[PDB]
């Protein structure tokens, strides 16, 4: 039905268990064509990506620390033992201190500030300046964000400022490579039931809130998120660069309950 | 005449000599009646502050290193010895590494996207929750931002996702301590002739484009931006946070030149 992407081949950052955003991205982009290749944070996580991985035809998985860049460098490496081009990533990394991500913003701590911001925002910048040079015709690339970033949800802390500054590196990002056809956004996406959950103290509260008063009265699904993944990495969005894009069933456009 | 801050107290932060946003903004607010505290980051800073701090009646200079938790919470133990409370901070405080703020965003080094969010972005949530302990009934506080956080502006590089994570952080903020009634607000200012030239490589031709394209066709003074924080450290502005308020001669209000 759709083979948009046969013949390319790209990297899928963020995997953590079945539920994570990265792999329904995944799911969805190797239906479509593509030939995947996977970061790991751990071996915990490695050994769960295993049998998934081989669900879509690949066995090509590389432990990655995005706190540090000789790691990242490391990645790349291994990615040209393989492969001399890519044709697009997909960086999909939350990360921050979850028992600060209760309260009030203004208890965030400098040192879970600042790994914050190396991880959910800089890893990014690290990321696509690597992958931009096995691009020599172009390609396109997406991280993922939320609303929180620039209107408050509570308990979301120190990722807003981390995913606020992570939309702005996306534009300029979007500008620096667009002279070589490379095209960087961003999914703003709504939270996904049960990741949600394990994801914030107040999780299943935020999902709940959202699936009742979005104008779709359901939160977005994993499938929902691939699918949009898959238009933003594919040529059906030749015309769009350095967009905020809302995969979040409406809910952002939403003033107040009915 | 204006006396709308008569019998208040407030900390300027930011003055580094008489072209400093922070300045602008002290001869103002002192002008319409308040007692003025400013913190300084060196000893030749303090040398300029000194005579500067005499013509709005103060002597009250306390050193500060904003990357310095320990320094901060000195600055706020000096304050204390004089004063209960606080009615206002202004907060007028950026640094990048000069030699970044060129060429492409992707170039952007580590160190420097880490120093350039300490003191650009996280100093003022260090300095918010120190302040906020002197407002025992309520206040008002901003920071400076500029547009070039998310519309990409050339050479603005790392300060660019500095001053969106500095954009969220104030919207978190608000929340945090509107049960108290102290508001928290920013000034998007537009560029200020030959401020920007001193700032950034581009910067005369940032304020040179900013001025021909503006509706007004003029940038933004030290003394318009002094106006718009008088109105939102005031009893004027109470209705009025979170706010990302444009001081720039409606600059951004316009799409392309006419």
């Amino acid at each position: 039905m759709i083979n948009i992407l046969k013949g390319k081949r790209g990297l899928i950052m963020g995997v953590a268990n079945d539920h994570s955003i990265a792999w329904g991205i995944a799911k969805v982009l190797h239906s479509a064509g593509a030939q995947l290749a996977f970061s790991y944070q751990g071996e915990s996580i490695g050994k769960r990506l295993k049998p998934l991985a081989l669900t879509v035809d690949s066995d090509f998985m590389i432990p990655c620390n995005v706190e540090d860049p000789s790691s990242m460098d490391l990645l790349f490496e291994r990615i040209k033992e393989r492969w001399e081009t890519l044709d697009f990533v997909v960086h999909s990394i939350a990360f921050s201190d979850k028992n600060e991500l209760r309260g009030p913003y203004y208890n965030t701590s400098r040192d879970n500030f600042i790994q914050t911001m190396l991880v959910s925002c800089f890893s990014f910048t690290e990321i696509v300046r690597r992958a931009a040079q096995l691009m020599p015709h172009g390609g396109a690339m997406i991280t993922l964000t939320y609303g929180g970033s620039m209107r408050v949800v509570p308990n979301y802390n120190a990722m807003a400022p981390a995913k606020s500054a992570l939309e702005s590196s996306t534009k300029y990002l979007a500008c620096d490579y667009g002279g070589m056809n490379i095209r960087i956004n961003a999914i703003s996406a709504g939270p996904v039931r049960t990741l949600a959950g394990a994801s914030i103290s107040n999780g299943r509260d935020i999902a709940a809130w959202s699936k009742e008063n979005s104008p779709l009265k359901r939160t977005v699904s994993l499938e929902d998120i691939g699918n949009s993944a898959l238009y933003l990495l594919s040529y059906l969005s030749n015309g769009v660069t350095g967009e905020i894009h809302y995969v979040d069933c409406g809910y952002n456009i939403v003033a107040m309950p009915s």
